[PDB]
This record gives structure tokens, sequence and C-alpha cells, in this order.
């Protein structure tokens, strides 16, 4: 998180999708999807995490880029 802009989002992505699909917590995912919601929003003003944070992304970076019913909640919580 306390590195850069984009090397993130250039793999870490398909990852995160990737081990979403395995775990299974409750709260530690919150935690994580919620910290995700302020990473994605500073890499805002400087794409599909771009729509996603600038714009809502309903069903377009949400059914791209978000998956197992994690992301989705964050979608809701924020764009």
């Amino acid at each position: 998180r306390g590195l850069g802009s984009e090397v993130i989002r250039i793999v870490v992505l398909g990852n995160v999708i990737n081990w979403s699909s395995t775990f299974l917590e409750k709260l530690q995912q919150e935690d994580q999807v919620f910290l995700i919601d302020t990473l994605i929003e500073t890499l805002r003003v400087l794409i599909d995490n771009e729509r996603l944070k600038q714009r809502v992304g309903d069903l377009i970076a949400d059914r791209i880029q978000a998956c197992d019913d994690a992301q989705d909640i964050y979608w809701g919580i924020f764009f």
C-alpha cells in the first residue's frame, strides 16, 4: 500500500480475485476490502478501477473486475 500507484493494479487484481475465491474470513475481509477501497480512492485522481472509484462501476467494473461477493460489498460501500 505504501509503495506507489501502479505495480498494485497491474498484477494484483487477478490474485486478489483468486484468494478471495479461496479465503473465507468474516471481519478481516471487511478491513481488507475497505482499506482497498481507500486504496483505489487514492488511485482515483491519478481504467477499470478508475471508473470504479470515479463512477460507481455498476456491473461494468464490478462484473469485470469484482467477484467472490466481497468486492461487491465494498462497491456497495462506496464508489
